[PDB]
DNA sequence: TTGCGCTTGCGCTTGCGCTTGCGCTTGCGC
DNA sequence: TTGCGCTTGCGCTTGCGCTTGCGCTTGCGC
């Protein structure tokens, strides 16, 4: 009653429960196999959405990404995108659409051109959680 | 007589949770809920509750909070009064415009080009108490 | 020991244990009286024996008679299909009209631009006792 | 010990665990027999090999023989079709058996596989190449 | 709780989840049933991505793959019933690294999700593709 | 040089072209096949567009069509064999002017380019809409 | 004077002189005849008044019947299909007689009427209410 | 052999030839018709292209539209839309697209709005031919 | 006093002057000598009868034979397709497989995810001697 | 033995001109064609002119101009050069990127999400003359 | 690669969210 | 509204153009 299974796709693709004795934990436990690109779950439609005050410190490895100035997710590379307020400020992370990307993820835009979005870091209130420790 | 429930957390985690009892499931629900976890999927249409439950519904039980709009899942949900006709009947609407991300099944074509994506509809059915806040 | 996952009146995935296979259809008796529900109705609808509709238990797949057939939160009509002899059986099909918010793949499309979505038919097959009201 | 998940007669989705995986097999087959499947019909149909055909053991996919002799899975018929092997240089084709059927209007479009006459096809099994594997047969 | 699980989808389509003792054991049990021709997870949309330098011993097994070549020659790889070819992809300086992708030609029951369309009308499904990055030993064949 | 030439699809759907002796004659040539139903050009797209105040006597027979009320009381309009229903649209003041519009509802055979998604699953086909500019006395009954 | 344009039984877009109006049937039959077409199909079929069914000139639209009874435009067939009325407050639908065809793949979806059991139909004429034109049917 | 015919569609929608003894008298007969609504052809797809420097005085009776600041074209209206140079200046005619507009003349831009031009100034040279007499 | 609209070799539309309708079939034949065309290839390609097949006068429509048959500057294949008695008739077939150019109301889809654009085809019918080649 | 040619003139009207003769129709042609009027429309996947009546061809016959682009009805076609491989021939392709609004119909789809427009291919055939420039 | 399965009367409603420089490749399976 | 018609072996290629504040409505035909 205080453990947690938490569901991962491996490096490797593999579908695996990791137990975890303390839920207080969890995070941790992210943390661990976010480095070894490890991730649960999937990305919300329009990426991930994170408070903009997140955005300078947050611990990529959460969601299984890490910096390389890119974000590798999943074996893609993100750009970094600072849009100015106007429509209130944001960052986005996305990358041009690949020809193997389903439609569902992919945000026409202008020319043509399609994106997909990893994450959004906009509005929202800190939380200092998902920061790098 | 031990339950699971599985969660998405607020960071897309699938997270599995164990309950002592079904009589618990409920609290368990709205504890995970307050911190953003939601449980299953926004059924199409989005969930169907019973009018006599909209006003004091809580919204945690889905993941969800108020603030006069619904957050749930990073989004903003608007609240639209739909008086009866007669035939329909009275409805209570939360739905937000359609965004460039989201997906077609979501999608609900409405008047002049407008897209909706629903959270939910209170309409008809007879209220349930412990769908209420505490 | 069996496990048997169910989606909740509120759309949660909650997993029940269950100690012995006898009680496996008890136990789907017991929750779905609560309109809990377990796996997806299949394309077409369920598919079940046309000598179980008359007293078909139908909170075995979460439903309940109310003369409609609720399964969640949906209304579905019963459709006295008369048999054909240009050869189709009897049967007796319970669905209802598309929403706007209904996916693509559960529509079927009908004659006048009416399209349907299915939740069981009763054709055929040979009366299985179990799926009774007992 | 192994746990496999089944969709039961019902479409209810139940976990049965298994003491030993020398055991899956026959949990299989157990279950099959009262009509549970377990995973999905892959995108084509299974491909088993073809010398598996004759004696094949349809309760490992939860489904069964039925009289014209025809598999039901599902609530579905499906019919047995040998397609003639191809032995041209253009248009190699080896010989197959394949379980399907005709589309229903509820089928959705990711199992339609359009042919000639605009008709489709639903597959449940195709059987062809390979090499035999005991563990299939009917025991 | 040094334990985990892995679900697998076997020969037979059948969702078995089966439990490793240490985490350091995982890829083992995945060559394990690897070879019986057990998979994990989905193939990642446009193929798994890999180092070119673990291109020449990648162990298939640990995605429940084997290699298999035609009597005409052709390296193939067999995952879940389906052959993928093995395909040299010259650097081009646009700027393009080398690469190593195993794809086929789709099928008429592939769902159009997983059909890359390419010159001639042709559509592709893509397996894998060894590109870039640096070797991870552990996913070579031991 | 005077002279113009009008082409009509006729009842029967063929091809037709007819002389004009001169320019100010036109209207009167288009009333005259128009009463037997001949059409000249498409229906533009969202329906042909009229001021208000032309709808109370619209000449009809201009575009090929004909008024026809229903046993039920129906206000209707024969264009091609088809029937379109006339609504009347109030005012929103969200500005939005009166009109008054014909139209149908869509058939399996209508093709997509003519189809208007309305709610409620609806799809209606445009005829006309009458709707604000300023009264032409050419378009009236004479 | 009028002028009609025609596409020929090969195709060929050719326009005819009609010296005065009055003959202009005379003319559409006389070609109509030669299988030459004027105009399209309009979508839905033609519709004409369920009265002249029985002794219509097919040639007004360069058809003809031939030997079951069928009529051919274009080099297709079309069968002729007795619809019922049906006399419901619910539906109500008039007595027509409609000559359609199945599709075929080389029809565009513009043409085709999905209808029950996934066949589509192609539509050359319908014919239902209105009033007796005389002057449709055979002299 | 210097006779000419132009095919209109009246401003009822009929299709009308008008005869033209003089074909130099081209634009003066297209302009006539043009001034009660008559248009000759269809509307290029992405809308007319005229060269930049002969919009401030666009004879738009040339195409059967008519100034009102808006360009009314067979029942519609169209705003006027300066796109500085950043691409080279031009300055667009277009409106939103309606329910009634068919697929292949709208024009997908940001935020689901489509966009259906009339016509757009930019580039070429100067044609006197096509400004007010 | 006919008229007749022409496609030429330069996509031009040109309109020629009959005098007497008697030579109509001999001008078609004259301009299509030169690649004009004089209307649209008919959905499925054109339908002519099979005993015209073997002398068929490809002017008629603009094309001309090459051991392929040119028409507006592509390639069509011939096709023998034999009768079968589930009951089909003999057919002589002119297509060739679609350019990425090709729309989709042209594409007729086929085995193999191949699919085909119709010239023409030689089908039933009886024959008519002013098709054939003078 | 007049002839009428229909045009698309500069502005998009439809006008009809006489001809005196056929053998002045292509001079008619160009003399129009100089003022950027075109005559039919461009085939689907381009114009197809032999290869050897690139290098001077008299682009004032489908009303456009070069520039080394050419233009035709306002938009800037690339001359691309598709080197023989031994198996495709020789070809000289003019085309361009598709625009937002260039309709489905004539965008041809390429390696990396790009798609093309074809003006013409220049492929194959015999040498044409009267294609040239004079 | 295959020959083909179906049937039903219908449910609505709402104002709208936006942004980004783009990634390619392969021969093909019936 | 209707019962159903089909067949064929396949042709590729190219670097890319961009912009805009948005218009609604109707009950439905088999
Ligand atoms: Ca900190
Ligand atoms: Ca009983
Ligand atoms: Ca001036
Ligand atoms: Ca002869």
């Amino acid at each position: 009653f205080t453990m947690l299974q938490i569901e991962f796709i491996t490096d490797l693709g593999a579908r695996v429960t990791v137990n975890v004795e303390h839920e207080s934990r969890l995070l941790d436990v992210q943390r661990h196999y976010g480095r070894l690109g490890w991730t649960s779950g999937e990305i919300p439609s329009g990426g991930y959405q994170f408070p903009i005050e997140n955005e300078a410190d947050f611990d990529w490895s959460l969601i299984g990404a890490r910096k390389w100035e890119l974000v590798i997710h999943r074996g893609h590379a993100y750009r970094r995108r600072e849009l100015e307020a106007v429509l209130p400020a944001a960052i986005k992370y996305s990358r041009g659409a690949k020809v193997s990307d389903p439609q569902h993820v992919r945000e026409k835009a202008d020319g043509d051109i399609e994106y997909v979005s990893l994450a959004i870091f906009r509005g929202g209130k800190r939380q200092e959680r998902y920061a790098v420790p």
